[PDB]
């Protein structure tokens, strides 16, 4: 979820995770990626 994503040092994105990060969870009712 967004809270845990950001508090665990990730970023919520709908787009592909940017270079040097990868998907670790979701945000926004499942519709976005947690990228770290």
């Amino acid at each position: 979820d967004h809270y845990n994503c950001v508090s665990s040092g990730g970023q919520c994105l709908y787009s592909a995770c940017p270079i040097f990060t990868k998907i670790q969870g979701t945000c926004y009712r499942g519709k976005a990626k947690c990228c770290k």
